[PDB]
C-alpha cells in the first residue's frame, strides 16, 4: 500500500531498488525531495528496514539529520522500528544521536521503551546522553524501570545513567519500579545508588510507594 505521494518514496518503501536506482541516477534530484509528511526516501526506507536502499542514499551524499513533520529524524525512526543494521549505517554517515523531534523524544528513548537492546547499545556507544529527558523530563531509566525491562536497566547503568532523575511528577526511576512492583529492577537501582529517601511531588518515597513486601527489602538493603 501506498504510503506517499511522491513515486521515490513508495520506491523506497517497498524495496524496488532497481526502479528507485533509475529514477535517482535520472534525478538526482529525488533523493532530498519530500513528500506529504515531510519524509525523503530515506526516512521510508529506514521505516520499512531497507538495508541496501539506505546505504544507496548514504552514499548518494543525502542528508541523515533531516526531520520529517512530526520531528522525526531517520535515526528516530531506524530506532523506533528496530532496525539495527540501518541505525549502524545512519551512526557511520554522522547521524545526530541527540536529535529531538517534536515530543521531545530520542532515538534512545525509542530504543529503550521498545527493548532495542544491541540499538541502545550503539546509540550509547555513539555518544547518546543517557539523560536526556524528554517533555515530561523523563528519562530512558525511567521507562526501564517502570516496564521492568531489566536487561535493558543494565544497559543505561553500563553507560552511566543517573538513577536519581525526577520527571515533571517529581518521581526518579526507582518510584516508577517500586509503584508498579519491579522487585529486582528496585533492588538493582539501589545496589547502584538510587535515593530510597527521596520524595516525589506527593511527598513520598520509593519504599512509601511499594507494596510492603518490597520497602522492607530495599530499606534492609541500605539500612537493615
Amino acid at each position: 500500500g501506498c504510503v506517499s505521494n511522491l513515486m521515490v518514496c513508495n520506491l523506497a518503501y517497498s524495496g524496488k531498488l532497481e526502479e528507485l536506482k533509475e529514477s535517482i541516477l535520472a534525478d538526482k534530484s529525488l533523493a532530498t525531495r519530500t513528500d506529504q509528511d515531510s519524509r525523503t526516501a530515506l526516512h521510508w526506507a529506514c521505516s520499512a528496514g531497507h538495508t541496501e536502499i539506505v546505504e544507496f542514499l548514504l552514499q548518494l551524499g543525502v542528508p541523515v539529520n533531516d526531520k520529517d513533520d512530526a520531528g522525526w529524524s531517520p535515526l528516530h525512526i531506524a530506532a523506533s522500528a528496530g532496525r539495527d543494521e540501518i541505525v549502524k549505517a545512519l551512526l557511520g554517515k554522522g547521524a545526530q544521536v541527540n536529535a529531538v523531534n517534536q515530543n521531545g523524544c530520542t532515538p534512545l528513548h525509542y530504543a529503550a521503551s521498545k527493548n532495542r537492546h544491541e540499538i541502545a547499545v550503539m546509540l550509547l556507544e555513539g555518544g547518546a546522553n543517557p539523560d536526556a529527558k524528554d517533555h515530561y523530563e523523563a528519562t530512558a531509566m525511567h521507562r526501564a524501570a517502570a516496564k521492568g525491562n531489566l536487561k535493558m536497566i543494565h544497559i543505561l547503568l553500563y553507560y552511566k545513567a543517573s538513577t536519581n532523575i525526577q520527571d515533571t511528577e517529581g518521581n526518579t526511576p526507582l518510584h516508577l519500579a517500586c509503584d508498579e512492583e519491579r522487585v529486582e529492577e528496585a533492588k538493582l537501582l539501589v545496589s547502584q545508588g538510587a535515593s530510597i529517601y527521596i520524595e516525589n511531588k506527593e511527598e513520598k518515597t520509593p519504599l512509601q510507594v511499594a507494596k510492603g513486601g518490597l520497602g522492607l527489602i530495599l530499606k534492609r538493603m541500605v539500612e537493615g
